[PDB]
């Protein structure tokens, strides 16, 4: 596309460090555009992301680096009967009435445990000491991974993140950095060594862990789903499900710190925490551009005639700064009117874990603000955000008077 020749000079490093300047141009120039270093069409606006995500002429496809990492059948990358089965497999523990039965007793004692380690220190780096551990410890216990330390769960999602988002391609469309999948393969090998004995056990002795239910639910007597059939969805969980509530919490906190009067409002009135989190997810979407769809028929989207079989990456984090919807979207504003957003995606492949995720983030922030009501950001340290596929702050140094 001639007038987008500037896109040939966009680099993977640029998109990882800060994709918003390129995507502001895309939303104005070409809401559906082929980005050479990603080797794919990308959807950048709210209208195009929502249309592709809900279109009957599209179905799910995994991004190239996502498929190299997760294989088949990753719940995000399949359709039809396999997708319906995998959705029926994951949905029981995520049902709102079910989450409401036990989410408080799950997350609140975990939040308190991690807080007790630093709440009298006067300083902390909340990404590593709080947001990530609460997120992974909550989900890890729900899954049946109680014995996998939070440090290890955090390491695995970081390696899987880098492998799944190792998207750069060269002039021939080949991956530019094939070595960057090695740590994804190493994480998977480690996960197998830990999880294979647990699956061996659960097949014979089912329990209330979610993965035990994935093996047994809905199956004929004495049968379980084959572990190779469920492992790619285990990996989907050990990346995003483990990573994103912590990133959403942390981005919400960075946003609140950027508006001190609003941080104060929320600490004084914790019933505003859900609204603060919803704006946090719009402001820096944790899953920023990690999923995609593929056309099943020739289709015209945003004036582009796509043949059948065309992948489109859904850059929901850009869509959530669409100035057709939002005033000054790069500013965090608690008091934005509560409008639809796309941080959980849309359509038949929209996030299955919204209700659980929102509660994890809510409870963690409630406990944080109760424990440390005079929490302040350490303005001697900068907050750097990183990531194009998954995005969040790489640290969050704070201070408080002791
Ligand atoms: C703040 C935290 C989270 C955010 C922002 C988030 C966001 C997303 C997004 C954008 C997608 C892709 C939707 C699309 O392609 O249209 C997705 C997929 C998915 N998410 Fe969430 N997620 C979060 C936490 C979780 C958690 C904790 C779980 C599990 C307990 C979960 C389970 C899933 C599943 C199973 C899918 C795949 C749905 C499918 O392809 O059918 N997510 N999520
Ligand atoms: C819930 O986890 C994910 C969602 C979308 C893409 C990758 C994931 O691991």
């Amino acid at each position: 596309r001639p007038d987008l020749a500037w896109l040939d000079e966009v680099t993977m490093t640029q998109l990882e460090r800060n994709p918003y300047e390129v995507y502001e141009r895309l939303r104005a120039e070409a809401p559906l555009a082929f980005v050479p270093v990603l080797g794919s069409y990308v959807a950048s606006t709210a209208e195009v992301c929502r249309e592709v995500a809900t279109s009957p002429d599209f179905e799910a496809v995994i991004t190239p680096a996502g498929g190299r990492t997760f294989g088949h059948p990753a719940i995000i990358g399949v359709n039809g009967d396999i997708h319906a089965d995998l959705r029926s497999m994951v949905e029981p523990a995520l049902q709102p009435a079910e989450v409401d039965r036990w989410i408080d007793d799950l997350v609140r004692p975990i939040a308190r445990r991690y807080l007790e380690r630093f709440e009298n220190d006067g300083h902390a780096e909340l990404v590593a000491q709080y947001c990530e551990p609460v997120s992974v410890r909550s989900l890890g216990d729900l899954l049946g991974l109680q014995e996998v330390d939070s440090d290890k769960l955090r390491e695995w999602f970081a390696k899987l993140n880098r492998s799944v988002t190792n998207a750069a391609v060269d002039e021939n469309g080949e991956f530019a950095n094939p070595e960057g999948f090695a740590e994804g393969d190493q994480a998977k090998a480690e996960i197998r060594a830990v999880v294979d004995p647990l699956i061996d056990k659960w097949i014979e002795h089912p329990d209330d862990s979610a993965i035990s239910h994935w093996l047994h639910d809905g199956m004929p007597p004495g049968q379980t789903r084959d572990r190779e059939y469920i492992y790619p969805t285990i990996y989907v969980y050990l990346l995003g499900a483990m990573q994103e509530p912590g990133h959403g919490m942390a981005s919400t906190l960075v946003g609140l710190f950027s508006r001190p009067e609003q941080l104060e409002e929320v600490v004084d009135d914790p019933t505003l925490i859900p609204r603060a989190i919803a704006e946090g997810l719009r402001w820096t979407s944790p899953i920023w551009s990690a999923t995609a769809r593929i056309s099943t028929k020739p289709v015209t989207i945003a004036g582009v005639d796509l043949p059948a079989g065309t992948p489109v990456m859904l850059s929901y984090g850009s869509a959530n700064h669409d100035t057709g919807k939002y005033e000054a979207p790069s500013q965090y504003d608690l008091h934005r009117p509560p409008l639809p957003h796309l941080a959980f995606g849309a359509g038949n492949h929209a996030c299955a874990g919204i209700y659980f995720a929102n509660h994890v983030m809510r409870i963690a922030l409630e406990e944080l603000f109760e424990a440390i009501p005079n929490l302040e950001r350490d303005t001697r340290e900068g907050v750097e955000f990183w990531g194009w596929g998954f995005r969040g702050p790489t640290s969050l140094h704070v201070t408080w008077e002791v």
